This record gives structure tokens, C-alpha cells and sequence, in this order.
């Protein structure tokens, strides 16, 4: 008897399990680094910190290329724009253009804080209209993160039931839904085995958020003044007024728009959901989070950026959820620019690299019950100061790719939390469900639909 001629080997179970949970236990077999090939391309897989800090900063600028996908390709309008593009000379003049633009909301009247908070104000009033209900707070949070966003780009926002906030929420869930059935990492390529309409759906979401960002556009070239330079679209048009001229052509500043709006919108508001979903399992935490705002800022006033330096169990939570819940949980797939090498192994050129986050954030000998959702351990054991327990810890990245939306995150996710736990109890809805903590993998790591019970505080009421 002989063993059988074998064509192909995969280490796990295709839709099985999530992606970066299954190459993470793959590593006790393995170690942190190995490669898996399909047909002629070669993916590497790294999950150790040391190995993708050398992938993300020592050796950033080889490995700060991304691959080519089907469905990439069409959200990205063939790979313009920032988060899709490959490096080269577009992606790094739209990234820095980019990068600039959030140095002008650094200081002023149109202060990001200012832009951020009377946002969250009129979200506040939408809210607390629901008094007493348990409601879905996707949305209401989706339109005062996509106003801010749109005030960033554009320095417009949408009055309450702009239909065109709907329209938008359909064609962002449609383009996720049909991006990747689960990560964008994907072992066997489906799309190209067997019938399906996935690129056909993905397209007719794509045309409708393009025609939507074209006739923005469009407008705004008779609104653009040499002698206002406020937001994201100016920004791109004086460059292209002094203009490379080709790399900032209509598609490609509408795809660095919508690279931006996409990820100001759907980033914020599922990490939002997420903490408040762990808030909702961890009522001992939350508790103390009302006293702490109630301590340190109290109600003779709404909470402001400076609060970080006082309500450090909330910056701790936060922080804590994006350890245990990260945005992306393997990143974007990079790619090497040229031969290289990971931990003294050799990496070819055109390698898909691909970084675990989750590994680095679950790793037992780097942090202690990685499981669990412990807030404290971002801080002393006081609880009057904010440490960083782990090295193996990268919720934004690092490197060339790294996320340029990182300031605004945290300043939007800081301050919602924040307005919202000054005003409101937030409870289990009456059926007693609880949100599902084990997430959807997408290209976003999203937490399933849930409610939540709205009163307004006692005490916020008694301070009016
Ligand atoms: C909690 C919220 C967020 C987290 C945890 C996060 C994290 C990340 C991560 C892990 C990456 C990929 C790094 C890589 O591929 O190596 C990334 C890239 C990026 N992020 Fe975010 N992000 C967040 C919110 C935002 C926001 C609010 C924006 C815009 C306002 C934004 C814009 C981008 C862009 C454009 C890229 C692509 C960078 C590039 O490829 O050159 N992100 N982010
Ligand atoms: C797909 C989507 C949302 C849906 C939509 O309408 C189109 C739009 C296109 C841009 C996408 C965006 C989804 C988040 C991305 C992928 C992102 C990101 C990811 C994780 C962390 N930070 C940023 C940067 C690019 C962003």
C-alpha cells in the first residue's frame, strides 16, 4: 500500500472559524512565521511582535506594498485613492496631502474638538428623545461621525433626515458585505472557482457612492477658492492647481475622498459599538466609569479633550477594546517592494505579508488573561496613571502604512464615550439579551446588531 498522490494541503478548514484566530493557533505548531502558497502567489503570515515591527518599521518602506484583488480593484477605482493603492507615487502624495489636512483642524475656531463635539451634542438630544427605549444606536452614531467626517472634507454636514445619510448607509453596508465574505484574507480564491455575482453587487455599490462623491465634486469646483484652504477637497485641489498634474486627476481625488469618508465613518462607529457592547457584559466597569466623570468633570459642564488627563479608566476601556476587538484584526495585507527578509528568512519580492494583530494582542507571555476585557491593566495599580503594559500592541499600525485617522479616532471615540456616559444610562434592553462578543469578521472587525436601554442619568437631570 502507498500513500495518495496528494494535489493540494491546506492547514485548516476554509470558513471554519475566524481567519486570524485560526493562523494564530497554527503558531504553536509552526511558530510565528510561516508561508502558505496558492497557485503561484505566496502568502507569509507573522505573529510575533518583534517579527512585524521589523515588517511594519525597520524594514517599512519594503514591505509597505499591497496586493491586487478583484474586489479591491473596484472600491479602490483600480487602486487610487490611499488605503488600496500600492505604494508608488500616487499613494504617497494623496497619504501626506492627506496627513496636512488634519494639521489644519489642529487649532482654532474649526478645532477638531469643536467640530467633533457639536456633533455629538445634537446626537445627545436625538437620544435622549429615546428616553426609556432600547434602541440600535448604529445609526445616530453613524450620522454624527459621517458629519464630522463630511465637515473634514468638505466643511458640509446633513441636517436630521437628509434621505442621502440612508443612501449612504446602504451602499457602505452593501460594499462591505460584498468586499470579502469574512477578512480580506482568503485562502481559496471562490470568487474565480464557482458562478456568482459578487463583483456585479459590489460594482452597482461602488457606481452609486462614486456618482454620489462625483457630483460633490463636481459642485464644489465652483466653490474652491485659492484663498480658502479649510478641508480634505481643498487640500487637494491646490495641489493640483500647482501642478505631479497626473497624479491628481478627478478619479483619484474622489478616491482618496472616499477612501477618508469610509474610513472616518464605519472605523468610529463600530468601535463605539463594540465598547458599549462590553460595557453591557461588564456593569463593575461601568460603574466606575460614571464615577469617575462624575468626580473629575460633573455637570457643570460638557466633557472636552482635556478630560484625557482626568478620566483615565475611560481612555484605559477604550484602549482595552481595541487590544481585545481590534479594528483590523490582520491589518491591510502588505506586500514586498523587493527581495527582503523577515526574521532572517527570505522574502521574495510580490509576497502578500500579512501581520496577526490578534496574535500580537492575545499573546500569553506578553499580556496576562488576554481573553478577558480588563481595563485596568492599561493602568497602574492606583488608577492614577495610564501605562502601557505590552510592546505587543499596535491597534493603528506603525510604519508607512500605518493609519494616518489615528488623532481623530481617538479624539471622536474619547468624546462620545464621554457625552454619553455624562448623560445617560445605557442598560440592557428589557428582553435581557446581551450583545454577541465574538464579532464579524469584514474588512472592519464588526460586533453583530444589538440594543441598548436609554434613560437619561438622574443626575444629569437634577443639574439642569
Ligand atoms: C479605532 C479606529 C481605527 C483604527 C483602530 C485604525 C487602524 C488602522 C490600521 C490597523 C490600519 C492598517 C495598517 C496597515 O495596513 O499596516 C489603518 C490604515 C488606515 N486608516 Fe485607520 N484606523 C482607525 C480609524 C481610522 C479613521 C477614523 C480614518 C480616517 C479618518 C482612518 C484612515 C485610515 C487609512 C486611510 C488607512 C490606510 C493607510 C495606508 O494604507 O497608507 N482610520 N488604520
Ligand atoms: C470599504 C469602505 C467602507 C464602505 C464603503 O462604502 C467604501 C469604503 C472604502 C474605503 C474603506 C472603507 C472601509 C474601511 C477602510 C478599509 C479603511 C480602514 C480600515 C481599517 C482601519 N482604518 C481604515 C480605509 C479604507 C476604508
Amino acid at each position: 500500500l502507498l500513500s495518495l498522490p496528494l494535489v493540494g494541503s491546506l492547514p485548516f478548514l476554509p470558513r471554519h472559524g475566524h481567519m486570524h484566530n485560526n493562523f494564530f493557533k497554527l503558531q504553536k505548531k509552526y511558530g510565528p512565521i510561516y508561508s502558505v502558497r496558492m497557485g503561484t502567489k505566496t502568502t507569509v503570515i507573522v505573529g510575533h511582535h518583534q517579527l512585524a515591527k521589523e515588517v511594519l518599521i525597520k524594514k517599512g518602506k519594503d514591505f509597505s506594498g499591497r496586493p491586487q484583488m478583484a474586489t479591491l480593484d473596484i472600491a479602490s477605482n483600480n487602486r487610487k485613492g490611499i488605503a488600496f493603492a500600492d505604494s508608488g507615487a500616487h499613494w504617497q502624495l494623496h497619504r501626506r496631502l492627506a496627513m496636512a489636512t488634519f494639521a489644519l483642524f489642529k487649532d482654532g475656531d474649526q478645532k477638531l474638538e469643536k467640530i467633533i463635539c457639536q456633533e455629538i451634542s445634537t446626537l445627545c438630544d436625538m437620544l435622549a428623545t429615546h428616553n426609556g427605549q432600547s434602541i440600535d444606536i448604529s445609526f445616530p452614531v453613524f450620522v454624527a461621525v459621517t458629519n464630522v467626517i463630511s465637515l473634514i472634507c468638505f466643511n458640509t454636514s446633513y441636517k436630521n433626515g437628509d434621505p442621502e445619510l440612508n443612501v449612504i448607509q446602504n451602499y457602505n453596508e452593501g460594499i462591505i458585505d460584498n468586499l470579502s465574505k469574512d477578512s480580506l484574507v482568503d485562502l481559496v480564491p471562490w470568487l474565480k472557482i464557482f458562478p456568482n455575482k459578487t463583483l456585479e453587487k459590489l460594482k452597482s455599490h461602488v457606481k452609486i457612492r462614486n456618482d454620489l462623491l462625483n457630483k460633490i465634486l463636481e459642485n464644489y469646483k465652483e466653490k474652491f477658492r485659492s484663498d480658502s484652504i479649510t478641508n480634505m477637497l481643498d487640500t487637494l485641489m491646490q495641489a493640483k492647481m500647482n501642478s505631479d498634474s497626473e497624479l491628481l486627476s478627478d478619479n483619484h481625488i474622489l478616491t482618496t475622498i472616499g477612501d477618508i469618508f469610509g474610513a472616518g465613518v464605519e472605523t468610529t462607529t463600530s468601535v463605539v459599538k463594540w465598547t458599549l457592547a462590553f460595557l453591557l457584559h461588564n456593569p463593575q466597569v461601568k460603574k466606575k466609569l460614571y464615577e469617575e466623570i462624575d468626580q473629575n468633570v460633573g455637570f457643570s459642564r460638557t466633557p472636552t479633550i482635556s478630560d484625557r488627563n482626568r478620566l483615565l479608566l475611560l481612555e484605559a476601556t477604550i484602549r482595552e477594546v481595541l487590544r481585545l476587538r481590534p479594528v483590523a484584526p490582520m491589518l491591510i495585507p502588505h506586500k514586498a517592494n523587493v527581495d527582503s527578509s523577515i526574521g532572517e528568512f527570505a522574502v521574495d519580492k510580490g509576497t502578500e505579508v500579512i501581520i496577526n494583530l490578534w496574535a500580537l494582542h492575545h499573546n500569553e507571555k506578553e499580556w496576562h488573561q488576554p481573553d478577558q476585557f480588563m481595563p485596568e491593566r492599561f493602568l497602574n495599580p492606583a488608577g492614577t496613571q495610564l501605562i502601557s503594559p505590552s510592546v505587543s500592541y499596535l491597534p493603528f499600525g506603525a510604519g508607512p502604512r500605518s493609519c494616518i485617522g489615528e488623532i481623530l479616532a481617538r479624539q471622536e471615540l474619547f468624546l462620545i464615550m464621554a457625552w454619553l456616559l455624562q448623560r445617560f444610562d445605557l442598560e440592557v434592553p428589557d428582553d435581557g439579551q446581551l450583545p454577541s462578543l465574538e464579532g464579524i469578521p469584514k474588512v472592519v472587525f464588526l460586533i453583530d446588531s444589538f440594543k441598548v436601554k436609554i434613560k437619561v442619568r438622574q443626575a444629569w437631570r437634577e443639574a439642569q
